[PDB]
């Protein structure tokens, strides 16, 4: 039953995150003999907009009809003192913030994590789902060796050129964002195109220029980022090609 019993759920007073339309808190959902740690998105509806409740429910339906090990999964919905979306807890939080704080993580560890992300993306691609906001801030870590894609806003610097010029989003558009995500990861959560305005990024890319190889980044991986950054979408690989290339590389090394 996706509808959860409120008596079985206990929340912490502190918020992990917040926004205009919701708050995320840590909680515990009571199960048979064990207790499960969960993240709960509590809806904030200060203008009493029935469309807001429908969005929370639409988002829960997607989480459910989109289920894979490399995506944040839905536990259920809880119609309590507020509408709540209960999901798995990704303890370590966002990838970019994690890497900024843990400079000891090795290049091998970062290949394993982005390969998992390429696995969740290969999955959304097969379901004909376009994320549109893939970035390191939307990869949440369960452990240092286990990443899950999330979609908080279900960002010009993560956009493929054909998104800016023609607003054409596709899985190949998501492949370009994945390339920026890999650059963020091997850079340890550094901001891409730092200090540049979104217009300067566009002009830089149309000159055939791309971000350099981050320090310590294996060359093979930088080569994959550059392929993710192929200007002409026709020639840009999809996620099946990207994931397979990552898989082989991670299984060899
Ligand atoms: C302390 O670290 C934190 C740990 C967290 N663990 C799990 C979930 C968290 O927040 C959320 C809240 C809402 C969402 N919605 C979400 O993705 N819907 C979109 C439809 C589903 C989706 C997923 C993948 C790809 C496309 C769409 N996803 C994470 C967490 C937040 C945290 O800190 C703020």
């Amino acid at each position: 039953e996706v509808y959860l019993d409120r008596k079985l759920l206990t929340l912490e007073d502190k918020e992990l995150g917040s926004g205009n339309f919701g708050t995320v808190k840590k909680g515990y959902y009571q199960m048979k003999k064990v207790v499960k740690t969960v993240a709960v998105k509590i809806l904030k509806n200060e203008a009493n907009d029935p469309a807001l409740k429908d969005e929370l429910l639409a988002e829960a339906n997607v989480m459910q009809q989109l289920d894979n090990p490399y995506i944040v999964r839905m536990i259920g919905i809880c119609e309590a003192e507020s509408w709540m979306l209960v999901m798995e807890m990704a303890e370590l939080g966002p990838l970019n913030k994690y890497l900024q704080q843990n400079r000891h993580v090795k290049d091998k560890n970062i290949i394993e994590l982005v390969h998992q992300v390429s696995m969740g993306m290969k999955y959304l691609e097969e379901s004909n789902f376009v994320h549109r906001d893939l970035a390191a801030r939307n990869v949440l870590l369960v452990t240092q060796h286990y990443a899950k894609i999330s979609d908080f806003g279900l960002p010009v610097k993560w956009y493929a050129p054909e998104c800016i010029n023609y607003y054409k989003f596709s899985s190949k558009s998501d492949v370009w964002s994945f390339g920026v995500l890999m650059w963020e990861a091997f850079s340890y959560g550094q901001k891409p195109y730092r200090g540049m305005k979104g217009s300067e990024v566009t002009a830089m890319l149309e000159k055939g220029e791309r971000m350099g190889c981050p320090a310590g980044c294996p060359r093979e991986m930088y080569d994959l980022m550059n392929l993710c950054w192929t200007y002409d979408v026709e020639n840009r690989p999809g996620f099946a090609a990207v994931e397979l290339r990552l898989r082989n590389y991670y299984y060899d090394v």
